[PDB]
């Protein structure tokens, strides 16, 4: 096991095989320098085959598809995507699945119009790996498959899903256009257009800043492109998932609320400013709480900007636009509403009431009695109730975050009117959710969020492991089962009779309960259970053995935000504004008063989640993984130790394994005859159809290991189906 210096091996160490070159070999020490700069040193009698092996030669800055690679250990993995991110090359394949490592930086011609114009005119593996490669075989299979395509990306919070979805959007969109014979009524509707600005007004709505990610997408986005039989986008739809309301009222320190609101105080006109009685953003509580108001990544004037052009592509009207400005610096003044107690709550500083009231179409004594009392009608007397700080501080709060929500909800409705059209023939739909994320304190959203993460790995896995190897099996081929790390449980830990959810909802539909009474019940009942953890000193906590590691929740505020209680004092005030935008967002809203079951807000995105994975379900999908390459939002930055974390607990190694030995595309036998019958025009077929079949594909793989038949399906793998393609194409 002795190795000159210069050598290149995998070393063993620290649970994984190194990339390693011996440094020195003298006087029975040996250094080995790993080329993730690390420096181990051992006696070289303690060194031993396997603990040390020579690296296969070159094979030469990496690999395109992970399924070529030999070695299959962790260490062979990352270092394959290690090479190719040090040349820039942030893709990867394994199989038709992509993996993508965030370059936190531009990197020369990767998304030009040019290379976009490349990747449209080539087959799947012809060109170097690349996400416009994915969205332009998802385009192809429209034609190729029978069914509806879907695009899923994963990844942490900053590894780049939201710059992902972008582009892809942006690939469709040009391929769009390049489509034939494109009528008039389609190369006129702007749609396109239409589709791609909605990303600016969607962002500067629905995303903050956050640790992880100065431009965190603070709600879940599926995107549908409806394409017609002639390959050109008639219109879409977009569903929005859980906004983080709370974040209009409070953030954690150093984040920042919507950049809408930093946009419209940098972006508006002196005469504006002055008309909504605007100042700078650490005028305002719901801005200044944090300790942050700007990031030197954001021009908050020049997103103003885009965010108008934007709103005017989409058919707001000027007007429109005025009376979002003037509700976004209502929901501001409001926020400056403090409380003093002499009964009774009282409004202290009267100036943020008053200009809050004008902002909202409100009478300020009005405002001033629904945020300090409570009303009800005794046959047929109003009695007035005084209420305390804490409860007029709540009622403030659940003001601000209604009319946002509300304001968010029409914002939607308006790019969905706008880009609305025909759904003749098939359809692309791409997800876009917030990732994962475990912050130093972690509250509800945090569990949301984390949930919607584990939900999506559970798909991923059901996808790539659970239904691929079930129809191995039911089409009865030579298979040996290949093990992957399943979450099933921690799903069942949420979502069962008696879990999380469960709980939470119960202890919601009980005035009574606290989210002390809460964790003690939380704690009872699964203690035991494997994906649960009972902290031993945080006495407001509990933890969750999530996929992605574990994370503490600090149950604070949980009943609360999941009952997601609205006064009917407050639906009633709204209702009297004399700003018809105002009126007409809560004219039909249906009451959320305090009971004394109603959904909640657990129940409601339980429920929007199995909805989606049901859309997803009929759809065929495409996988990218994105993945983050260190904690510091850094260029030129391989962190070895988070990349590996992040491969080992997605279950990219086990990936690899099934696409290097498993069958990713199925066909009938009559439907994979009748697909590449001009390519047996030189064969001497049999009679028999599973014959047929077996020619073909002996003459394209006569090795016979890329292919096998099952009971009703020819099995075989993309790199011969992409051969396959390429080679009908061109007869
Ligand atoms: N492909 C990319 N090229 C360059 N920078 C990128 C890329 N993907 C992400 N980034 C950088 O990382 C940041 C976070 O990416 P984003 O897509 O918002 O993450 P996610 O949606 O997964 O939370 C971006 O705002 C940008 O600075
Ligand atoms: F912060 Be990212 F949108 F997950
Ligand atoms: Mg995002």
């Amino acid at each position: 096991n002795f190795f000159t210096e210069g050598t290149r091996v995998w070393l063993r160490e620290n649970g994984q095989h190194f990339p390693s070159t011996v440094n020195s070999c003298a006087e029975g020490i040996v250094v080995f320098r790993t080329d993730y700069g690390q420096v181990f040193t051992y006696k070289q009698s303690t060194i031993t085959h396997q603990k040390v092996t020579a690296m296969h030669p070159t094979n030469e800055e990496g690999v395109d598809d992970m399924a070529s690679l030999t070695e299959l250990h962790g260490g062979s993995i990352m270092y394959n995507l290690f090479q190719r991110y040090k040349r820039n090359q942030i893709y990867t394949y394994i199989g038709s699945i992509l993996a993508s490592v965030n370059p936190y930086q531009p990197i020369a011609g990767l998304y030009e119009p040019a290379t976009m114009e490349q990747y449209s005119r080539r087959h799947l593996g012809e060109l170097p790996p690349h996400i416009f490669a994915i969205a332009n075989e998802c385009y192809r299979c429209l034609w190729k498959r029978h069914d509806n395509q879907c695009i899923l990306i994963s990844g942490e919070s900053g590894a780049g899903k939201t710059e992902s979805t972008k582009l892809i959007l942006k690939f469709l969109s040009v391929i769009s256009q390049q489509s034939l014979e494109l009528s008039l009524k389609e190369k006129t509707s702007c749609v396109e257009r239409a589709i791609l600005e909605s990303s600016p007004i969607m962002e500067a709505f629905g995303n903050a800043k956050t640790v992880y990610n100065n431009n965190s997408s603070r709600f879940g986005k599926f995107v549908q492109l409806n394409i017609c039989q002639k390959g050109n986008i008639q219109g879409g739809r977009i569903v929005d998932y859980l906004l983080e309301k709370n974040r209009v009222v409070r953030q954690n320190p150093g984040e920042r609320n919507y950049h809408i609101f930093y946009a419209l105080l940098a972006g508006l006109e002196h005469e504006e400013r002055e008309e909504f009685y605007l100042s700078t953003p650490e005028n305002y509580h719901y801005l200044n709480q944090s300790g942050c108001v700007e990031d030197k990544t954001i021009s908050d004037q020049e997103s103003f900007r885009e965010v108008i052009t934007a709103m005017d592509v989409m058919q707001f009207s000027k007007e429109e636009v005025r009376e979002v400005s003037r509700l976004l610096a209502g929901i501001l003044h409001l926020g400056n509403i403090e409380f003093i107690t002499a009964g009774g709550a009282q409004v202290s500083f009267k100036t943020a009431l008053g200009r809050s009231a004008e902002l909202l179409g409100l009478d300020p004594t009005q405002l001033t009695d629904a945020l300090t009392q409570r009303s009800m009608f005794l046959r047929g007397e109003e009695i007035l109730t005084p209420l305390n700080v804490q409860q007029a501080v709540d009622s403030r709060d659940s003001l601000a975050m209604a009319l946002y929500a509300c304001c968010f909800e029409w914002v939607i409705k308006k790019i969905n009117s706008r880009i609305k059209g025909n759904e003749d023939f098939k359809s692309i739909g791409i997800l876009d959710i917030f990732g994962f994320e475990n912050f130093e304190v972690n509250h509800f959203e945090q569990f949301n969020i984390n949930y919607a993460n584990e939900k999506l790995q559970e798909y991923f896995n059901k996808h790539i492991f659970s239904l691929e190897q079930l129809e191995y099996s039911r089409e009865g081929l030579v298979w040996e089962d290949i093990d992957w790390i399943d979450n099933g449980e921690c799903l069942d830990l949420i979502e069962k009779k008696l879990g999380l959810l469960a709980l939470i909802n119960e202890e919601s539909h009980f005035p009574q309960a606290t989210d002390s009474t809460l964790l003690e019940k939380l704690h009872s009942q699964h203690a035991n259970n494997h994906f649960y953890v009972k902290p031993r000193v945080a006495v407001n906590n509990f933890g969750v053995k999530h996929y992605a590691g574990e994370v503490q929740y600090d149950v604070r505020g949980i009943l609360e935000k999941n009952r997601d209680t609205f006064r009917d004092d407050l639906l009633n005030l709204l209702r009297e504004s004399r700003f018809d935008f105002i009126y007409d967002l809560f004219e039909h809203v249906s009451s959320r008063n305090n009971q004394d079951r109603r959904p909640t807000v657990s129940s409601q995105f339980k429920d929007s989640l199995h909805s989606l994975m049901a859309t997803l379900s009929s759809s065929n999908p495409f996988f990218v993984r994105c993945i983050k390459p260190n904690m510091q939002k850094m260029p030129d930055q391989f962190d070895q130790a988070v990349v590996l974390n992040q491969l080992r607990y997605s279950g990219m190694l086990e990936t690899v394994r099934i696409r290097k030995a498993g069958y990713a595309v199925r066909r009938p036998f009559q439907d994979f005859y009748k697909r590449y019958k001009v390519l047996m025009r030189n064969l001497a077929l049999p009679e028999d159809v599973r014959g047929k079949c077996t020619s073909l594909l002996q003459l394209y793989d006569a090795s016979n290991s890329e292919w096998q038949l099952g009971k009703t399906k020819v099995f075989l793998r993309e790199s011969l189906e992409q051969k396959l393609e390429k080679r009908r194409e061109e007869e």
